């Protein structure tokens, strides 16, 4: 494969949607890891979580506008939409990441 | 005061979850500018029990402190606690918050 999974346009990202997507210890930790380690394979996050719940987590991160997910080959690789979030919500990301605790 | 957690039990995912809703975010946005607000300043097209759950979520997550004065419920942003635990978060959020 060589394509990006569905992601909203900058136009359709809302502040409540982003906060909801960050509003979970697992998702917050995903974003924390994506912010510090760059792109990560979907399997990179082993949290002792039901795979259905982890799948829902990434889907929320994608649909909310936080995460850009790419499918290359068999696996899905995840990336923080840093420019989109900074342009829409200056200071939000750094404010959230400065306050997060390493899960 | 109504139910409210101790500062030790306020977490960031819980605060962000409480803010991650347009009605709840609107409540916080009003309380930040116009200060301690009683009463039905939060008149949205929402079920009464659902607006009540919104306030319960805001209280349980450590965002809002509510006290009863007469028949009225005076709500107050826990700015001190939130700034103490999560400096800059509230401003980062309010800077981009738009009226609903």
């Amino acid at each position: 494969s060589m394509r990006f999974l569905y992601h909203p346009d900058r136009k359709d990202i809302s502040l409540p949607g982003v906060l909801y997507a960050l509003g979970d210890p697992a998702r917050l930790e995903i974003v924390r890891l994506l912010a510090s380690k760059g792109e990560q394979c979907c399997a990179e996050f082993d949290f002792a979580i039901a795979k259905s719940t982890m799948s829902n987590h990434f889907k929320i991160l994608r649909e909310s506008g936080v995460v850009l997910t790419r499918k290359e080959g068999t696996q899905h690789i995840n990336r923080l939409r840093r420019e989109d979030l900074e342009t829409l919500f200056p200071g939000l990301l750094d404010a959230v990441l400065r306050s997060a605790q390493p899960l």
